[PDB]
């Protein structure tokens, strides 16, 4: 229901980074659209169909399992576009298309790009894909980083030692604290930071999505040997994400990196359980393992280590229980 | 629900409300001899705290009872306090559990936002088939307050959301099919912040829920009737709604207030407001019906009707307190 609010598709469509981006990437690859069969994924209000019949879209199919689809059917009679734009309600999965499709299009992504899981519906959706037919956006890169925040590290234990008391209102809570500092470490953080935290340059794992199976995002195994710019102590991962639309006239990238003017992605860290000594030249390797969970989001496994000495760090995050701390 | 009371950072969140914790132990302790030796029922538990209260009162036994997985979290804390002899962890629903014994009193921390949101009280009241005749509840009343209340600046915040559903051509899209729809939806939004007490038009009408005496299938339809006598002239853009618990014991009445002129709680207050603003002169009556309307979601329909009597004038809204507004 969430995305069933007027008010959450206002929130993105007022989003000029993310609706601009869209626009321009669908506007200036129109030959990709004129006279075209669409397929729009979880098209919510409809903007995106609206986008492709502005570039020329022949037909347009926009499914919606949401009961947005009844409004988005509302802005179609009242734009004059009955012609071109179907809103098919239900879930890709198990509604009928009449008929394959050259291109499709989607605003899949959450949080570190995979959160929510909808990339799997977009991927599931290539059934109705032509051969050679394309995906707006084409790829996603996710980025991971190890980031130095004595601070955000601290404040977990400032948070914690709540429960070290003998005497809470009489009561000695003290044997859940082990339990606090678990459940609190195990919250990736959604908010921003200086980009002079980042401890190594960023390692890319790129998703193709004319590529990818849908099955193929269910276990992401993203390996990683960062080499030390900096001498400190290593608190995380931090992760963002890019996507491109590679059109047959340009490829237009959306950017959620911190070098970016900040979107509502942000950017997400994931903290280590104790914080690993790098001094620059160092190499920090390990596994960040992303397990598909039964509550729309991932199981984060990392695991690192300090090459030169051998101090070992782990953690294991659910996606589902961010820490918005911005 | 039995995954977010499921985190020890809520059950932190809750804890740290001193308000709350504090009101709910001097309840509990000056009132020791409604505790001592008694037999004791705490429905849905958390991690226990109301439980230690009523130990700490001298109760002989207490059964506490929680859906959510915080129940082993609470056991850990009863070890840890070595209480095992005097409180019992009961996993699963109040519904579906067996007690091995009638109870002297049940105590629980069941007041969602404008006291009924989450539908807590349902299995509060459920919990008195265990109850002894002469058994008690704490707490054992409810005040719903309402007051009609003037804010331009909330009115306007509001509209000003709304109106982005006007627009002719939003990146060359017509969205004012939709205007209606939006209107409907933001005004639907009970507003959850506080507010300067002078905003207030009219002493407040006060709706008594007694615990001791209401049936669970009372909270399936609460009708609010009201009648205001305004004491001030000006825009009433909605009613404010807040509550009061007392804690009747033997000893003494102990209340918690979420009232505006008290202490801020996590409660704060709510605010329902008028699609159109109601004028009402100082000395006229505003009257009318506020019904809450239990749904699947948790939650309730809410129907506002208020008319000023001496011109007709009258507003209604439905509101979803399934979708608040944390305005704080
Ligand atoms: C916070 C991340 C963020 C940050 C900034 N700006 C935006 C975002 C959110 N980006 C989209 C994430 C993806 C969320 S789902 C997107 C749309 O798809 C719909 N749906 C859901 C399932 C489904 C299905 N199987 N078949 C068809 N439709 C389906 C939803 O009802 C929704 O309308
Ligand atoms: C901070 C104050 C505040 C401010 C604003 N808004 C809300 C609040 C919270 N006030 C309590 C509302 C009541 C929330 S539920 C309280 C506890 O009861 C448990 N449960 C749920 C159903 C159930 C059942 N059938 N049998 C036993 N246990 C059950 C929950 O798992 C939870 O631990």
């Amino acid at each position: 229901q969430f995305y069933g609010y007027l008010s959450q598709q206002q929130n993105m469509m007022q989003d000029y980074v993310r609706t601009g981006t869209y626009q321009r990437a669908i506007l200036q690859n129109h030959t990709d659209f004129k006279d075209k069969i669409v397929l729009d994924v979880g098209c919510g209000s409809g903007i995106l169909s609206f986008f492709a019949a502005q570039a020329g879209a022949r037909k347009i199919y926009a499914v919606e399992a949401s009961t947005m689809a009844q409004h988005a059917e509302v802005l179609v009679k009242s734009n004059n576009l009955t012609d071109r734009i179907v809103v098919i309600p239900g879930k890709v999965e198990e509604v009928s298309l009449p008929e394959q499709v050259d291109i499709i299009i989607s605003e899949p992504m959450g949080y570190m790009l995979f959160n929510e899981r909808m990339l799997e519906s977009y991927l599931h959706a290539k059934k109705y894909l032509k051969p050679s037919g394309n995906m707006f956006p084409t790829i996603g890169d996710v980025h991971l980083a190890p980031f130095t925040d004595e601070q955000l590290y601290m404040e977990q234990f400032t948070k914690a030692n709540f429960w070290y008391q003998p005497s809470f209102h009489g009561v000695d809570l003290s044997a859940l604290r082990g339990a606090a500092v678990d459940e609190y470490f195990r919250q990736p953080v959604v908010d921003t930071f200086d980009i002079r935290i980042l401890m190594a340059k960023s390692v890319k794992y790129t998703v193709n999505f004319l590529e990818a199976k849908e099955g193929d995002l269910h276990r992401i195994e993203i390996p990683f040997k960062f080499h030390m710019l900096h001498s400190g102590l290593v608190h995380g991962l931090a992760f963002w994400f890019d996507v491109a639309f590679i059109g047959s006239i340009m490829t237009v990238w959306l950017s959620t990196a911190p070098t970016e003017p900040l979107t509502h992605w942000y950017q997400v860290r994931c903290l280590f359980q104790s914080p690993l000594f790098a001094k620059a030249g160092d190499t920090l390797s390990g596994t960040c393992l992303l397990i598909a969970n039964k509550r729309q989001s991932y199981d984060i496994s990392i695991v690192a280590q300090v090459d030169q000495t051998g101090s070992k760090s782990s953690n294991l995050l659910d996606l589902k229980n961010p820490f918005f701390r911005y």
